[PDB]
């Protein structure tokens, strides 16, 4: 199914986890100046402001909720899009990697390399036919002897497919977390604590006129807190979209990061293929002249061990997977085959 | 001085290593290098077949040597293209790191000498409602207990200043690395294989000159090889630009990766800093609350007795802030006043 599914799940879970963390039987907020005028008498003014305070803390709490809810949804949309986009890149890299393996599928690139190399190898026309016959069969052998290599390539391909799924899910989850800790806000609220503190010592005033002065001041800050809301949500709508842009960029290139990681094995092997051909043609041409005695079938059966040694050496070289490209010269291959027979 | 200097070093180093791989005798080489004619001109001069054979045989033997020389020279234009692209992209990334250094330093200034405790205290004092008879006692105990809390917090301040330097270093390492990763890519992409097609062909042609029954046949092959040596050579400028593209593509890909390992460290900073500056605020509110509770629970105790009473609690709170802060950058939470109260009563047993 979906490659990044683990991330889409965690996204839906963590949004679920936050959404429930969020929270009229009988018979109204008043502006500050509406509070003062109805407040003719100190006791009336006082009863008025104690409820207005207690009311505004309730509004301020529910409004805190209404911004988290809009944050939780903004996050779903931003993180889903980048999730969906990162998904296509992965799916696409899957195809690109597979497209990369086909030359070495049944090692058929050998026939093509052999083909192109034959035409440009000069051999005197009298001997050209023996040459063709021996080359076909020895290349054909090399094909059949080359599964150790082919499977190497397919696995280095499967590994890179997976290395992408893992690494992108990881960066997916990471930017999710980042976005998630930044949701909602702090636990201890200033005003709610000023309010709590007001009410804790409301009986220690002596002059109710003083309490009324404080309660009004607390009300003004409960109002300043509330219109300061539009500031707080867009400061976040921003933060989430940059985390979104940052999610994509890291993910979209952890992706291309495995594809650029594929270059040296493929190109190093495909050169090793070419050099093998150049070796065989050389050893075949050499054999036609250093020995007029042998039948061609004897030649072919004779190279078979030499072919196995190089292939087995190519496979050995790749398992080291030296981060630096190693290239073979015709003669390096020629001295490496002479020693291990 | 320069932040990415190690990368600028390695670039300066790797270009020289390749230039010297051209200066040094590449094994099977001429001890001495000691006049070239096109295919249509070579056959024309032939007149005599035996003369004609000596000419094309000498021409291939020469052209392969020209190709060796053209090979060394394409690397040289590539080496400069790499210096041009990468030294430039390096300095742009450097300009980028230096800007984030500034951003990160501006972030430390609130917690410098923990001056933010005084600022929050200022603003929280101004907004705490207190009955006027207690307003001076409150003020007095608040003034001193905040001043104590500042003095007791070098524990946080040095740490905070540390995590910030770490981010400065983290940025340098991650970008230095990204510079080096892309350096190698361009560095491996130079030149080509050890085994050259035409070069190996000439060798095979020459290895078989003694078996060419008819020299019109030897000449026909030798001429074909001449063609291949010329095809390789006419495609030379085409493949050097095939690199100039490849390298400028590597340049943009270098910039983008570096610039975002950078932007990423700055976003790794955004919330944690706000969470500490939050702990600062809560600590203030906690003290204010504790002072107010204390003012009403005991009328006998002096101001100094009250303040001295709070001193241990402030230490407990800061030390709890610091403990959490060492836990890790993303494990930072938000504190509530009551959480602080249970973190303090339990730890007096």
């Amino acid at each position: 199914d979906m490659a990044l599914q683990h991330a889409v799940d965690l996204l839906e879970k963590m949004l679920a986890d936050e959404e429930k963390k969020l929270t009229p039987l009988f018979e109204p907020i008043k502006t500050l100046e509406e509070i003062i005028q109805e407040g003719d008498d100190v006791v009336g003014a006082h009863q008025l402001v104690v409820t207005q305070i207690k009311l505004r803390v309730q509004r301020n709490r529910r409004l805190a909720d209404e911004i988290i809810r809009e944050q939780l949804t903004d996050i779903r949309k931003v993180f889903s899009d980048k999730f969906e986009k990162l998904e296509q890149g992965i799916q696409n890299s899957y195809l690109l990697l597979d497209k990369l393996k086909t030359p070495f599928q049944d090692m058929r690139c050998l026939f093509e390399v052999a083909n192109e190399q034959f035409n440009d190898t000069p051999v005197p026309p009298q001997y050209k036919e023996k040459f063709m016959v021996c080359l076909k069969q020895i290349v054909q052998y090399a094909v059949n002897s080359s599964s150790k290599l082919e499977k190497f390539v397919m696995l280095k391909i499967k590994t890179k497919k997976d290395d992408i799924k893992d690494r992108v899910t990881y960066t997916c989850m990471k930017y999710l977390l980042m976005a998630m800790q930044g949701t909602g806000g702090p636990k201890a609220i200033n005003n709610e604590e000023h309010a709590k503190l007001f009410f804790k010592q409301l009986s220690n005033y002596d002059d109710l006129t003083d309490a009324n002065h404080d309660g009004l001041e607390l009300i003004k800050k409960l109002d300043k807190e509330q219109k300061e809301v539009a500031f707080h949500v867009n400061n976040f709508t921003h933060l989430v979209t940059t985390l979104g842009m940052a999610l994509y960029k890291e993910g979209h290139q952890k992706n291309d990061e495995a594809m650029l990681g594929m270059h040296t094995p493929i190109t190093m092997l495909s050169d090793q293929v070419r050099v093998l051909i150049l070796y065989l043609i050389d050893e075949i041409v050499h054999a036609i002249h250093t020995n007029s005695n042998q039948s061609n079938d004897e030649l072919i059966d004779g190279l078979k061990p030499k072919v196995r040694i190089v292939i087995n050496e190519f496979h050995a070289t790749l398992m080291m997977g030296i981060d630096k490209m190693k290239f073979y010269s015709l003669n390096e291959l020629r001295e490496i085959v002479n020693d291990k027979i």
